[PDB]
């Protein structure tokens, strides 16, 4: 038996994976709660769960707060859409317009060249790694973006939704709404805008375009790393890895159960289900250090 909490960004693929895991002989049963990366980090630091989940990765400065030591493990990757509700506007955003929308400077769909319609911008109200990676991209897109980058930013305008799900919910229910959600939340009537990358093509989120953005990330000493505006051809420009946070020591009789769950999720068998929900299978050096990292847990 195990509890995980954090990032909503990966929660659709983690839930499937944990369901699959739960049927294998001598596998643990894992409950994952999707409460956002800010809350998952605090669950982790407070020792209320067996592992955390976050798309805003820990650094040298905040691992002083993890008494039992921190093993930080890339689990999957994905893209962040400008999801929107305006049927019969095929929205195609330049990097500059993208920033202007996100900055609250676009109040009507006319300003994007679609028909006249009040535009509503939907952002996260909770601490969020999707917000972190999204604003990380907005920052590198244009100096028109003045808010910096973190799990929350000082949005000048728009509506708040709790979680990826809440943001998607607001877009679903609001004609003319537009906001940022992980690719797995593009469904029913939330459509993804085609977004301009630095090579000048306008791309929608996909496994392909996402893997091309995550390709060239060198990982640091805690396997954290980002590519805020990919120079690579075919790369969707807002992509990020996401991480499980596990205790180096102190797991006790849950040591083997943790190691097995993470090992199973890092197998080819599991990673190869990622594309079903728009996620990027980890392969190559990224995957290898992830598996290596798991094997260091005590």
């Amino acid at each position: 038996r195990l509890s995980g909490a954090g990032a909503s960004f990966p929660s659709k693929i983690y839930t499937r994976w944990f369901a699959d895991l739960a049927k294998e002989k001598g596998a643990p049963r894992v409950n994952y709660q999707a409460v956002g990366s800010g809350s998952g980090r605090k669950a982790f630091i407070d020792e209320t769960v067996n592992f955390g989940a976050s798309d805003d990765p820990m650094k040298d400065k905040d691992i002083a707060k993890v008494k039992r030591g921190l093993v930080q493990i890339p689990m999957t990757g994905g893209t962040i859409a400008f999801g929107y509700n305006n049927p019969g506007c095929d929205l195609k955003l330049t990097q500059q317009k993208a920033v202007e929308v996100a900055m609250g400077q676009v109040t009507n769909w006319s300003e994007l060249g679609c028909d006249d319609k009040k535009l509503t911008w939907a952002h996260r109200s909770d601490g969020s790694g999707t917000t972190k990676a999204f604003t990380n991209s907005m920052q590198a897109f244009s100096k028109t973006w003045t808010l910096g980058t973190g799990k929350s930013v000082a949005w000048p305008a728009g509506v708040g939704g709790k979680g990826n799900a809440g943001v998607a919910g607001v877009i679903r229910n609001t004609d003319g709404a537009i906001g940022y959600v992980n690719q797995s939340y593009i469904d029913e009537n939330v459509r993804a805008a085609a977004l301009q990358n630095l090579s000048g093509e306008f791309l929608k989120p996909s496994v392909e375009a996402g893997a091309k953005a995550l390709n060239g990330i060198t990982l640091d000493e805690n396997l954290a790393g980002t590519n805020p505006n990919p120079t690579a051809k075919g790369a969707y420009p807002i992509a990020t890895l996401t991480w499980i946070l596990a205790y180096e020591n102190g797991n006790g009789r849950n040591t083997k159960p943790v190691k097995t769950a993470l090992s199973r999720l890092l197998s080819d068998e599991y990673q190869d289900k990622a594309p079903s929900l728009g996620f990027v299978p980890l392969k190559g050096d990224i995957l290898e250090k992830a598996r290596g990292a798991v094997e260091r847990i005590g």
